[PDB]
């Protein structure tokens, strides 16, 4: 395969949140077969970001997912050609984000071209007031729909004041060639900001993801 | 505990779907600490049901969930007084159900009084055309909200033609006495109709549920 | 037809809101061709109701709508056989209600058999804390879907401290015989509680409703 | 007033739908106090557009709304400084769009900078299969929320062969400076494509919009 034990990542995101423009670039590396990865992200335009950086992090590649032998791996099979994805993020207080990403591979390095746009966040809500601490770990439900792979996941941001703030993700993952389609299955995730500086101009970001069937008979 | 290794279940559900009235009664048993249970369900009014039986099954008790010792068990803690739950089920084609249940305990038997109402199902959709095969297994996200326990789950019905039909559950679980609240956690489920007669006047239904933290290591 | 200029109403609602059971019976009258009606409602069980009465009022009959002659009147055409409706009410804070009504006619009097169930209202929200003042007037968008009539309306409750609390209605209206179906149109409403007693055991309720096309002219050459 | 009886319009939209990039430029004119306007739109990049042009048209300025004297006009009051808006468009089959516009005034001419992104449209649905005929006329519900103006509208596209395809709009309108805020009210609209060429590289577009209270005593 062109997917090796260790692979590098480069990316650029451009976007808006509540009309505020920004650009972020990143570089990282990961272990596609272990489902782990780390990257460093740098704000290039739009500092200081006026919103919770956490809304961005899941937009910064299901290639980095440990897939068991008995579940077809839609993402790794898609290379060398690659894949794109499209996502809606519906927050419980009316905020809506769309995001798209085009994922290509050159040599040992993936490149992501990412667009992110967020609208209708309440001005005193947790996103515009930067009151989030982290996403909780999650379980994404993966199923085929109209020839492509869909993923839906109930996400939750733990808040400073205590309690959680909910967001529902719907993602369409689109391979650029024929791949073996998996049956309905699950991808468990844990994403974390490992470190960051004031105003999140520099962020180190980590994700662990593992695919599985039900644990139950 | 008043909750023993083996417990019985008695229930009654009254409801409507697409304006069609029905009553179902049930009796069963399970193992609260294993997270398993089986029951037999009988349609008493409204036979033959004109909609997919699968929309009802998850309304027919989180007491039947294996909880590890390091996650507080909101449900078992609530007894003998017990608890109620409230649920919305939002289907991707505009169909919406509400369901409520009040769960009490007398001796070795739980009793559920269930209400179920479904509206705005498309006439040619998989519910009214009875084109569902089963629910997929699931993972429900449990979290405290305004002093009680909430659960959200992305559910999917596998269809006869292949492909899936999606529904989003939001449930509030309300203990009738103060209990130790758990941190954010997960409940994995598998619900299965084991057997049924031609028009689902008789149904044997099984659920296995286990609570957990993330399977992924911390850091 | 069997729809007269003055007609009577009787009803019974049974329901729950956040698990609290109640029963309400009503009697009233209205003018089907004017789109106006008034009724008196009495709590029979569940008093004092622990939630905002306003969430129930739109459940307490589109026969009471003034329809111009050039828009087919789905509702009046459905009698004598009648019709039923099904509704979801999705509030912006996660509260959700379902409501169903079977509407029959005997002599000069309609009877409505109504079910109403509301779940997941936040305990400190405006519904459970009774902080609503009224519904704003509205415009419902009416369109045929799969052989029956659907109505979607963006509704808003005016709140005590100022500001609004939003709810989206989707209603399916189902005639019990074949009727002439209308093109896409609008129904304007204003529903108001005219009077009530302390705990809303006795409520007098009014609705005015008028159907129309767009007020804006069609494009021409 | 800097808002005159006749005013001009110039705009640029950049965006994506289903991952497909495009750029459209427009010029027009209208009558702010009468609530009418017409414009000509040209596809600059991304031709031929692979999706229903109708999804774009409501993104191409509530300044063009007839306002009665007894309802504060949030939009005309915002000039000369101007205003922005943010919108989510939630279609009944899972397609979701975000759009944002920044609206400025130079001389007799309004300038819009528009971004539009649409995701998760089903490949055989009416948007990707171009089965839409027009938007129906509508009534938008306008209300203050957290100090800015919100508009929610139930929209419907008339489809080929009959029937409708529904979309729910939520828009936040944000004046750059403080303006007198209006009570709950309504804006009626009718938007129409007057003419277009093969693949909609050139489109002439019209809207009429009038604000009002309820017609019922
Ligand atoms: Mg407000």
């Amino acid at each position: 395969s062109v997917i090796k034990s260790d692979m590098k990542i480069k990316l650029r995101m451009e976007g808006t949140v509540n009309g505020h423009k920004f650009v972020i670039e990143g570089e990282g590396e990961g272990k596609p077969y272990e489902g782990t990865q780390t990257m460093n992200l740098k704000v290039k335009e739009g500092a200081p970001l006026p919103f919770a950086y956490d809304i961005l992090t899941t937009a910064f590649n299901r290639v980095f997912t440990k897939y068991p032998k008995d579940i077809p791996d839609y993402f790794k099979q898609s290379f060398p050609e690659g894949y794109s994805w499209e996502r809606s993020m519906t927050f419980e207080d009316g905020g809506i984000c769309t995001a798209t990403s085009d994922i290509t591979l050159e040599g040992d390095c993936f490149f992501y071209e990412i667009r992110f746009d967020g609208v209708n966040f309440p001005p005193n809500g947790p996103v515009m007031q930067k009151k989030t601490l982290k996403w909780e770990p999650s379980t994404e439900k993966m199923y085929v729909r109209d020839g492509v792979l869909m993923g839906d996941v109930n996400m939750a941001l733990l808040l400073e004041g205590g309690g959680h703030y909910r967001c529902d993700f719907k993602t369409t993952y689109k391979a650029k060639k024929g791949v073996q389609l998996p049956d309905y299955h699950f991808v468990d995730h844990r994403i974390e900001i490992l470190s960051h500086d004031k105003d999140y101009n520099n962020v180190k970001l980590y994700e662990h993801a593992v695919a599985r069937s039900s644990l139950l008979p």
